[PDB]
């Protein structure tokens, strides 16, 4: 079978392997269908960021299952699923309180063990979720992005009634302005470097947006003036101009949510981190996608979204292409910015 | 009448000056019996951090009204009474919500106007805090820290079965220790450079205390393990290291709650900014002390806390003097730090 494996120093290449075996009953074997590029695997093939060489990424695709272990009763051969890449250990006491993301043993699909950019892939039960019958099996590629945005929602107790920023307008943040939109937000406002996937972003729901290649912050604020109560801002671009951006923009008890990892050091003036006491702000750190009971209502939520077609995805997609095609599409990424979801299609 | 003015380079001077008259008809005058300086006036004294200068601080106060003005009716001449520094505007969209220390329009007796440090001071109706009247004058200097403490507590929605963290051990971070106590937290820990100062904080309860000019983070986060969830950090210090610490030994899911404000500025690196996502935290930036209806349950909770007997405010105090030796015991202070609560008795 075919693979994408990325080696040290930004080598991309495609491998042949055998298939792998079920090897526990509670095991089940995925026939890969659809496997999208995340924004987090760029510094993992791009800045040795992996934590081993050689790799195969991938962790937000779907399939249909191949194979189940003999203790595997509520899955069968043909159903489809998308893949849910955490498994923890369901036994320390982060997990017992249902803090999963905070468990000191998890494994990780794509990231701690090899993934989805393969024909197939053997994982847990526990490591899949069953998707309706009638939705694109393509379609499932994108639960887990999705989850990103809605668990940083559930953390901030909804964004109903909210005035929402979403920073950053890669597939993690578009997705969030047509989850904000279609779970009751007041306004949804975008924000990003370049120009016009905010053209994109207005058409699946934000009322407004900000170039900050071209608008400073206090421009930012005075237009903001007349929603700057009941703020909900996620920060998903996840590099330092961006996180000191939202502080200074922020409204009154504003409640920001940080998804976006930083690879660089975060220097705030002594001015800036003063604002996120003298606005009394509420930062809370987001982590992963999920919640109890496992894998969470995040997940059910971003496919009752997608059925009851709240959700657009085909807008988002830059590339599809089999193997030879999606890896020369990951090399011309290079050290530059995602184009939009790049996707293989084995 | 005496005061102290502090002007440009941290000189420090008594001045004599006329009495100041009661002009409109909701003003009174207090005599002051008890001033104390805050944390927060030694950047304004020798950092060149005030407003203006020459200028009079103090927003730590009690005394009895002199006067009041013709609009006055529920105050009387000899009444005891604490000072309520901010002067909200309550008009604006952020007062009308209940948001006082975000009001656009507001003054601050001690830092925006001419404050404590006097024999005699002018202020609204609204700026003052009838006391008990057993208690004795003094403690009521003491009412104003206490509620910074307690306002942190209430944006945290309480410290009840909370394992609370309280860094920095100055009186806003001691205050802190005996309130936590007070109103049941399930553990106190306290962290400071003082080995004496957390010989104090164990006295007002603190069941453990870590030196962090002797103490690692890992050392500190493996000490806390058992006490690691359900956790409150009060970060009362108020320089960078200390934010970094809070991060770096949080457990999972914990609220840090920023009380002290950086006089330098903050520099996280990426693996510590990191740690905020991962564990979930929440970081609660908290600003002055106030809530509806005006001045707050703050004010009320710190008058009955010490009625009750449940705080103990004596060892607290580092000096007390008239004029002319709380001058000298402030500039003692040079650019040092605080030996513990300094009191001008007039
Ligand atoms: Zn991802
Ligand atoms: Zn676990
Ligand atoms: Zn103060
Ligand atoms: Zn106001
Ligand atoms: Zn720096």
């Amino acid at each position: 079978m075919k693979s994408v494996v990325n080696d040290t120093d930004g080598i991309v290449r495609v491998a042949e392997s055998v298939i792998p075996e079920i090897k526990h009953q509670d095991e089940v074997r995925v026939k890969i269908a659809s496997s999208g590029l995340c924004g987090s695997d760029l510094p993992r093939i791009f800045k040795n960021g992996a934590h081993y060489y050689p790799i195969t990424l991938g962790h937000e695709f779907s399939g249909y299952i191949d194979a189940v272990g003999s203790g595997v009763d509520d899955l069968h051969p043909g159903d489809a699923v998308a893949c849910v890449p955490l498994l923890p250990c369901f036994t320390c006491p982060e997990c017992l309180k249902g803090f999963y993301s905070q468990c000191a043993k998890y494994d990780f699909i794509g990231s701690r063990r090899d993934g989805g950019f393969a024909e197939y892939i053997v994982v847990k039960r526990k490591n899949v979720f069953a998707l309706p019958t009638d939705m694109p099996i393509e379609d499932g590629a994108f639960i887990e992005p999705i989850t990103v945005g809605l668990h940083a929602f559930h953390l901030a107790q909804g964004c109903e009634n909210k005035n929402v920023i979403i920073i950053g307008a890669g597939t993690i943040g578009l997705l969030a302005i047509q989850c904000a939109v279609a779970l009751g937000a007041k306004s949804v406002t975008a924000i990003d470097i370049s120009s016009e996937k905010l053209a994109l972003a207005k058409s699946f729901g934000a009322m407004q947006t900000f170039n900050s290649s071209e608008m400073s912050a206090p421009q930012m604020q005075s237009v903001l003036r007349e929603l700057r109560f009941n703020q909900l801002i996620l920060e998903t671009a996840g590099v330092p101009q961006t996180v000191e951006l939202a502080v200074e923009i922020a409204g009154p008890h504003a409640q920001l949510a940080l998804v976006g990892t930083l690879h660089q050091d975060l220097h705030l003036t002594s001015a800036t981190f003063g604002k996120i006491l003298r606005k009394e702000l509420t930062v809370i750190g987001s982590w992963m996608n999920y919640s109890s009971p496992w894998p969470g209502q995040e997940w059910e939520t971003a496919s009752r979204l997608l059925t009851e077609r709240k959700l657009s995805l085909e807008p988002l997609i830059a590339h599809r292409g089999s193997f030879e095609s999606f890896a020369q599409a990951v090399r011309d990424i290079a050290r530059n910015a995602m184009p939009g979801k790049v996707l293989l299609i084995p």
